């Protein structure tokens, strides 16, 4: 038990990157973020660093040589002499060329990475970066707003310290980027939890297992549309606990990302704040080294609201869900209050479902040594 140190990354240049008239990703929604849990006063219980700006070296610890260069050498203003290599490296639409962008890429990933050299240097319990969790980045591809992974690099670091590395995914997308780089290694157990079905990316049955030495080291839950926090807790604690059961890691990697949050512009769940947050506590409880990383989530009012609280379930903090003042206080109205309510839609996940998917999962785990 006991509270845990927690150590905090954010670099205010964040939310200054623009990915463009109408893009749904709002960087701004880390700033957003990081002010309201100043103004709840959570920077006097943990410590707050600025990331440094990761290098390429460190970013082709997975990223090839040939895609790095590309992110670094692209910009608005020399695109149409790159339209080849923009097709190769799927950038140009969905995740578009902005100014600034590779220094975006930087920030974000400096931040996991330092979180995940501070867990294995001991000198803290729980790293967080909100500015992470780009889960969809492949090895030679933009994919999903996402450039650089920022996830696999840093369970990169935790492995040179580590045997077995969990990832716990609760963004309301396949984490695919981060299954398929550990897909055939037993040294990273991967577990997501998503909306499946003609559903982005595409990936993420029940089916897909892993391969070769991580046959079993993948873990998926497929769900539909409108999963509420009954539905969500019936399966999760039950997962997690048989997990940490046959799989022992020694350190954990949670990704948050606030997608899979009610009324968010882009997703169809219908998780509140509290019900997304059990998922930190459930994870807490094992007293491992955690990085806790951000995602998606695209009602960034929602996004500022989860991550707070979610901060003050790391250090064990209570606060109220009466809003303090802050710099963005009108994105709050018109109730401004900390907590959200669940919408009416309809769950499409009934209770039989969600037991006998988490029964196929169980099954699977009995085959861990
Ligand atoms: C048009 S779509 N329907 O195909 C569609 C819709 C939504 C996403 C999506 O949520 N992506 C995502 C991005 C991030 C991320 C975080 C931080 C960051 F700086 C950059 C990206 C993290 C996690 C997810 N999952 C991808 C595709
Ligand atoms: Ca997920
Ligand atoms: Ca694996
Ligand atoms: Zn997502």
């Amino acid at each position: 038990g006991g509270k845990k140190k927690v150590c905090y990354y954010y670099d205010g240049d964040i939310g200054n990157y623009y990915y463009g008239q109408g893009h749904p990703m709002k960087p701004h929604r880390i700033r957003m973020t990081h002010n309201l849990l100043l103004n709840y006063g959570l920077y006097r219980k943990m410590e707050i660093y600025r990331p440094h700006k990761a290098t390429a070296e460190e970013m082709t610890k997975y990223h090839s040589d040939e895609y790095i260069k590309f992110l670094r050498s692209i910009r608005p203003d020399n695109m149409s002499e790159y339209s080849k290599q923009m097709q190769r490296f799927n950038v140009g639409e969905d995740c578009p060329v902005f100014d600034g962008l590779f220094e975006f890429c930087q920030l974000s990933t400096g931040g996991s990475v330092a979180g995940a050299v501070k867990l294995n240097r001991q000198q803290t319990d729980m790293a967080v970066n909100w500015a992470g969790g780009l889960h969809h980045a492949k090895k030679s591809e933009a994919s999903g707003f996402c450039y650089v992974n920022d996830i696999v690099l840093a369970i990169l670091e935790l492995l040179k310290y580590h045997q077995r590395v969990l990832y716990i995914d609760i963004d309301i997308h396949h984490g695919d980027g981060v299954e398929e780089a550990f897909y055939t290694t037993d040294r990273v157990m991967t577990v997501s939890f998503h909306k499946y079905g003609e559903y982005f990316p595409g990936t993420g049955d029940l089916r897909d297992i892993g391969a070769g030495k991580g046959k079993y080291y993948a873990v998926n839950f497929p769900m539909r549309d409108g999963i509420d926090d009954e539905s969500y807790g019936q399966i999760f604690k039950p997962i997690i606990s048989k997990v940490m059961e046959m799989y022992q890691p020694s350190a954990v990697v949670l990704q948050c990302g606030a997608d899979s949050l009610s009324g968010d512009r882009l997703g169809c769940f219908n998780l509140t704040v509290k019900g997304h947050a059990k998922c930190v506590e459930v994870v807490k409880t094992f007293n491992l080294p955690l990085l806790m990383l951000g995602g998606g989530g695209y009602t960034i009012r929602n996004v500022a609201r989860c991550w707070t609280y979610e901060t003050a379930v790391a250090l064990d903090c209570e606060i109220p869900n009466e809003l303090p003042y802050n710099d963005y206080f009108e994105y709050f109205g018109p109730d401004f209050k900390l907590h959200i309510s669940p919408s009416n839609m309809t769950n499409q996940n009934t209770p039989e479902y969600m037991e006998k998917i988490k029964q196929r999962l169980f099954e699977n785990l009995r085959m861990l040594p």
